[PDB]
């Protein structure tokens, strides 16, 4: 839900605002991390994409006229 | 960042996947709450939009070939 993950070619693209992102390879190795978004060039194989959302609270002021 | 908030006419539209949304009026009253998104019809005045993201961790399996 609060992220997108997609693969095209060898490219894994991950988008998740205010989230810590991690990609693990099959050996459980952290091959990349980034906040918010990532474009990872992978090799053939299976990967685990981890999205850790930060769980903050935000407030916005809105004026209705 | 992990949400959008916009007022158009008397309509307040809020979008934030996996989040608890709240709108408070000027008296501090909860006038609406929803998961993930809402379309609120307001009266003239000032509103506080609160976005409480859930802070969960997600994992997706990705295959590169
Ligand atoms: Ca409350
Ligand atoms: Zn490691
Ligand atoms: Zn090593
Ligand atoms: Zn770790
Ligand atoms: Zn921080």
């Amino acid at each position: 839900k609060p992220y997108t993950v997609a693969v095209s070619g060898k490219t894994i693209t991950v988008e998740s605002p205010a989230a810590g992102l991690t990609i693990f390879d099959m050996n459980g190795r952290r091959v990349a991390t980034a906040k918010n978004r990532m474009v990872f060039e992978a090799q053939n194989g299976v990967y685990a994409v981890r999205i850790a959302t930060e769980g903050k609270t935000y407030t916005e002021k809105v004026i209705v006229k």
